[PDB]
DNA sequence: GTCACATTAAT
DNA sequence: ATTAATGTGACATAT
DNA sequence: GTCACATTAAT
DNA sequence: ATTAATGTGACATAT
């Protein structure tokens, strides 16, 4: 993309090791990010530390954009590297200037914000309409469709901790274990620790 | 605002009576809206008709924007007039042209989308971290802060059905009634049908 | 779900 | 070696 | 929460 | 008049 390589030429690339935190919730937002390589997890915490993953973001996604349209904004969530990342970065101020010379870069940003509101809205619906089992089931099918999913004779095989499934759907690690077990007894999946074969 | 009156001069104003539906979920998105007067409710439904209110939008808010950044998009939710509305409307195509002559109008749009992602994300957190009572309690305090809230010697008085509270927080009408009653026994509110006095 | 431990994976 | 995850049965309620 | 009715508000 | 909301006690489970 012509608009992207141009935008990236005004950015300073930073690398982050896996598991590090790129953005800290509560801090002043003055910088925009863009994932050149790798993936991250956007998450929020309650008053007592419980974590909920709002979304995963990968190659080609902007991050830290919510503070751009108004002064004195704080990061709305935490962002941690899921894999080692290579992230381009640029101050809001300089980005606002590129928007003036070319509004097409703001168009790329908004396209993702729109998509984010659509998917976060769908997550509101899952938390309100589906029980924990329905939410886990849907999560498993989503993961089984992803790129990093391995092929298997009876479906697709995925690797994930019960802690992270619990963080995505909103339940304890113990609850995830009990439901995985129930889905297995129904012959819908095969669970062996962190390995899950989703039949299909 | 100079940019707004200009943008609105390329829009065609339509009026809608209260309770009517401005946008239908599932339909082709080819038009952008903007509330000149009145308020609406953005909502989603499950497979069996249960409704969840994602947000209320008022004077000065854009609507129908999620389909703008990609062809063949469908409305992601339902939008109904909460009060009689006066809504400016414009095709995506013409709006895209105004964006080129002036990118500041896209800046106004994105500011709201960002704000929407922040508040919808906070709603994800409420559904995941707070029990029904906590969600109702928070809802009551929010309503008591709003413009249409009436003053009262012991706090603020609000009018709302138990059906709508249930639609905002994600519980049955019967559940709302039982929790309102419990909050009253704790002297936190005074509930007389649709009238709620939030003490504070 | 939380709790209290007992068992196991994982670096 | 230790640290990061798990597995379990008993429970107290909220949904 | 859902269910089955009995009671009441609201136009 | 009717239609739109509610109020209730008994329950079956999921959280
Ligand atoms: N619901 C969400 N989905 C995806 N990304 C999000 C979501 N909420 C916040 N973010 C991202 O996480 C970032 C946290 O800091 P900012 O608010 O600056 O910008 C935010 C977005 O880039
Ligand atoms: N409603 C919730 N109840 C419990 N844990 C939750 C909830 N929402 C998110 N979580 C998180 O998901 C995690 C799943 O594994 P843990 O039990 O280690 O810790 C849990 C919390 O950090
Ligand atoms: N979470 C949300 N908060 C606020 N407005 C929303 C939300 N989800 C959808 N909308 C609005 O409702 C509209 C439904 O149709 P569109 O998807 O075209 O555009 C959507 C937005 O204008
Ligand atoms: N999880 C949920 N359970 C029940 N009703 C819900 C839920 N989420 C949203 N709702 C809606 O909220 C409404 C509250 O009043 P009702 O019982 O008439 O109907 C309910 C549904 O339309």
């Amino acid at each position: 993309d012509p608009t992207l390589e141009w935008f990236l030429s005004h950015c300073h690339i930073h690398k982050y090791p896996s598991k590090s935190t790129l953005i800290h919730q509560g801090e002043k937002a003055e910088t925009l990010y863009y994932i050149v390589k790798g993936s991250v997890a956007v998450l929020i915490k309650d008053e007592e530390g419980k974590e909920m993953i709002l979304s995963y973001l990968n190659q080609g996604d902007f991050i830290g954009e919510l503070g751009l349209f108004e002064e004195g904004q704080e990061r709305s969530a935490w962002v941690r590297a899921k894999t080692a990342c290579e992230v381009a970065e640029i101050s809001y101020k300089k980005f606002r200037q590129l928007i003036q010379v070319n509004p097409d870069i703001l168009m790329r940003l908004s396209a993702q914000m729109a998509r984010r509101l659509q998917v976060t809205s769908e997550k509101v619906g899952n938390l309100a309409f589906l029980d924990v089992t329905g939410r886990i089931a849907q999560t498993l099918l989503n993961l089984a469709k992803q790129p990093d999913a391995m092929t298997h004779p009876d479906g697709m095989q995925i690797k994930i901790t019960r802690q992270e499934i619990g963080q995505i759907v909103g339940c304890s690690r113990e609850t995830v274990g009990r439901i995985l077990k129930m889905l297995e007894d129904q012959n819908l999946i095969s669970a062996h620790g962190k390995t899950i074969v989703v039949y299909g």
